[PDB]
């Protein structure tokens, strides 16, 4: 029997590739998203029309509040009902804007960015433990974590969380058989939202071919992660950056 | 003049002891604490003894909810208040207790742990900043041990990972403002008020200097520093007063 | 055409496991060795009797030396006359032995540590770069570095020195299109001659499992890094440790 | 009786102030110099002016070499020459100029940039160490060892070790009572005959000021260090640096 996964803000960009390459790799996927309805659901039926019942969507808002153990519990339980098992979860989904020390209400910029890049992930991990082989989880971290980009504390704070969580929850599960892993992206698929002296400024700045990294290859360090090949490695975050980390002002 | 402090959670314990060290290097101070109201106005007390109108209370919840930044904004508001300004800013308070992957609901361990490690501070953060020859800057009580985690404190140590990040973000973003932002990491200081004697000994073995936990008058005095002139250039930088803990393998 | 890798300290232990991988996957390989001359000449042999004139044996002391940067640029030489390509090098080799700061002289200690654990990476991995495709460099770092043993300084300083070295040579080989990332083991191999009692003191320790690493889970981590999907990873060093660098004291 | 105090490389720049700082808390210092034996006879003669027999000097290469344990050795020993007793060392004299990966022959750049670096400061330690309250060693480090300059391996392996050995030393030296630490600046000092405009480039990078550390301030966390205020600080490194470290490419 083919084990499942489940791949948080997997309709499009990286969480898309990671859900791909999973299903290539012979994964059953949740495919769970938040507004990417329509890619959602065209990306089930791509990867269903590939193998008959391997694929089903799973809709959550992963802002914190009161209602969010609820949703982590039930985007697991999801997995379980159409699959039968979880093997591995991947904390992708993310909120990513700029929160200036110096439009939405502060409290509601905490609850999307705490919320999806670091409380979301922890719920996630605690359901996935509690229903349970290769068992494991990968959190999607920053490379540049210790270099911040200028007005993005609070997307950072849930970041450097995630590394928090990452160690934490790889000590605490490891008994139980389960990994706990990070895989850490520089810059990854520039955002259409973005100029082009503005994209060619960070890709100038990445010493490995001045470019950024394909989807792709951000889910090919999660493809390893989750392997057989990967069974000691716990508490480990690979930056698949280009180096970018490295580079001084 | 005197230039003024805030310090949250500074009824007892460390917080105090930064408290009055500030104060008696010449500052006023606002003492902010949630449940020890009486060990705070105590402490105020013996203060405003030394010098008149140079302390205050400040009472505040620290768990993250709605109204959070209003209590954030409100704790710094009652600097100005009482002192006429805001120097220093010591994020001390903290939530502190086990919350195991496999009867407070998870929702409230959530909102405690990561409302008072991580969300407050970043809360007191931008209320100084916004309100207002100087030396401002903010002091972070961070974990040295952060990267070795306690089994099953996984929100705690999400709190305290949260809280270097903000210490680096805030270092980058406020520097143009000239307020530094700094971190203070002790690995054990003193121990819970309810350990016992078999425990607090064997966390004292742990420790390369002495064998011991350090003094909350050790913490403060590393504050201090960063406070201090002796530190105008220093700022993201998170100091370990650890005797050698972090250092220690498995 | 087969791609070419050169180990350090391929005799026995972790490197040979790596050698051994490497030549699985297609490499033909420099098995480099210091003292381990048997060991390396009976490697060759099989391999050879397994895929035709794809290893040769290199001896080289890698302790620094006014002569250490000739001795890495004749192993470097030493694949191209074998191979005529030198695609990937492997950084095994390293002395490792107490140092306290309170028979072998301390010049010769300093020489044996810093030499193998960093000064002949750094020379062999200037060789490498000068003498030149998925060309790239891995490096064998400890998870442990930061929580250093007892006494052994001068290990330390050599392994801490390594990590840099990934990092400088990733930034500045970049722009040629050579990556280079490390592997970090926590415990692996334990010596079959270490005591038993002190053997399960260290497997005790590891989170997962409790038990060391095989030198076949080692070299799985090096596979991952050279191979085609690993592409934009330079400057990455992964653990491959259990979760044993989480542990507090 | 006055505390005493070894610095390396202390005739000009940082090694002088941090010098100063010492004499003027109350210490008695050996002003360690190599080359700037002017500077060095005349720092120690102002110094003695203020203070009787207060300040003596010390010529010393510290490239790597046989001879080097001895050349450090002797250092110590001047210490307690002059003044009996030996508190306080302070590892700040380097070399630093930069060795491409791709006249000074390698192995000479090796000899002088692992010898300053890290070498001799574990040389000095271990002499130190020897040779034994507010006992304790400061390690003069980078605050960018992390995010090296390009084609600066061999000095950053050097600072690298140098942070192997602050954390190495301290975990051993405690028990006597050493506390061992580092001050890591970022830009500090630039060099009086680099050109302005040069200088104003590396200044606009720095948050804090857009400047660059004054002597002086890399001194203050050095006195900090040594002081009664950081008698539970051991194996800690702390930046003195604006904010340099925290900036992104
Ligand atoms: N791209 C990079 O260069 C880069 C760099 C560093 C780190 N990363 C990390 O790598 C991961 C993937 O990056 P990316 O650029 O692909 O991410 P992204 O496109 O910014 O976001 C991925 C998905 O997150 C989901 N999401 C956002 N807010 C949400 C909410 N409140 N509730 C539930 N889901 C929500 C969205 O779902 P819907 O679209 O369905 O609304 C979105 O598709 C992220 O964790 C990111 O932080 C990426
Ligand atoms: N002690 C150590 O060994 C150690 C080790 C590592 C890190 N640290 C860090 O150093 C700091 C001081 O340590 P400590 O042991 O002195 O701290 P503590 O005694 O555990 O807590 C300090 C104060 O935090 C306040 N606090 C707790 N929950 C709160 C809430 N919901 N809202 C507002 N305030 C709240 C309490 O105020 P009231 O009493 O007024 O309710 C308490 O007095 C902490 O940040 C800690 O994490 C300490
Ligand atoms: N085993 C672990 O748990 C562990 C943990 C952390 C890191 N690592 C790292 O992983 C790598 C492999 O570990 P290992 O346990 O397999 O290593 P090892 O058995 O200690 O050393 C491997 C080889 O190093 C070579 N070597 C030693 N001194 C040399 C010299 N002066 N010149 C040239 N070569 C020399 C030896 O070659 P000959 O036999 O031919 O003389 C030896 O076979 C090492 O870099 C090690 O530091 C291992
Ligand atoms: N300046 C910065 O921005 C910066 C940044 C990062 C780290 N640091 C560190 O802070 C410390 C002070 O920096 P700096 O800029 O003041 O250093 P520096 O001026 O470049 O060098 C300090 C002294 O090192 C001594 N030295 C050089 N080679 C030597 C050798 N082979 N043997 C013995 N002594 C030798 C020299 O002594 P003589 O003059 O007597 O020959 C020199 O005066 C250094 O360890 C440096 O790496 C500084
Ligand atoms: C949709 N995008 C742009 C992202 N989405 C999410 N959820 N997280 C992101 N993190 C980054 C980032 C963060 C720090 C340093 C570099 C890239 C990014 C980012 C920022 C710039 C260019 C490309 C990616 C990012
Ligand atoms: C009241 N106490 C005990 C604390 N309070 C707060 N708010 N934070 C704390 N963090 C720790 C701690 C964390 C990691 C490693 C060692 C101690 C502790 C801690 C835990 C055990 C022994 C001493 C201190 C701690
Ligand atoms: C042959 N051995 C014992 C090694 N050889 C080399 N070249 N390097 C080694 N590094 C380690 C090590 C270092 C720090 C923490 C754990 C293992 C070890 C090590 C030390 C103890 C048990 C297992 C491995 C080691
Ligand atoms: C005399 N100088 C220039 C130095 N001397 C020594 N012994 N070490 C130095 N380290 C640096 C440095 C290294 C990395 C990043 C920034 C500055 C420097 C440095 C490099 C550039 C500008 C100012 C200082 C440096």
């Amino acid at each position: 029997e083919a084990p499942a996964a489940v791949v948080t803000g997997a309709a499009k960009r990286i969480g898309r590739a990671i859900a791909v390459k999973l299903h290539q790799t012979g994964y059953r996927v949740v495919i769970h998203y938040h507004n990417s309805a329509e890619a959602a659901v065209s990306l089930a039926d791509e990867l269903n029309k590939e193998r008959s019942n391997t694929a089903v969507v799973c809709q959550a808002d992963l802002t914190n509040s009161n209602v969010l153990p609820a949703s982590c519990e039930e985007i697991i339980n999801s997995c379980f009902r159409a699959f039968g098992r979880c093997d591995v979860l991947v904390n992708n989904a993310s909120a990513f804007y700029p929160t200036p020390l110096v439009g939405k209400t502060v409290e509601t910029q905490v609850a999307e960015l705490i919320g999806t890049n670091a409380i979301a992930p922890f719920l996630l991990t605690m359901s996935f433990a509690q229903r349970q082989s290769n068992l494991s989880i990968v959190n999607l971290c920053d490379a540049m974590v210790d270099q911040p980009c200028m007005a993005f504390s609070l997307y950072n704070m849930g970041k450097h969380a995630l590394v928090g969580l990452t160690q934490s929850a790889a000590l605490e599960l490891a008994p139980y058989g389960i990994r706990v892993n990070g895989v850490a992206p520089g810059v990854s698929l520039l955002p259409v939202a973005m100029g082009e002296e503005e994209k060619d400024k960070w890709r100038r700045k990445v010493p490995l071919g001045r470019r950024e990294a394909s989807a792709e290859q951000i889910a090919d360090a999660v493809i390893f992660l989750v392997s057989g090949s990967a069974q000691y490695i716990t508490g480990s975050i690979i930056k698949v950056d280009g180096g970018l980390s490295l580079v001084h002002a």
